[PDB]
């Protein structure tokens, strides 16, 4: 659903966002 995928693309970018960083730190 794109509808969806616009408020879902915040809960997906908070969850990688976070590893994403973590890995660095």
């Amino acid at each position: 659903q794109r509808s969806n995928f616009h408020p879902l693309a915040a809960s997906f970018i908070v969850r990688c966002a976070f590893e994403h960083s973590r890995r660095f730190t």
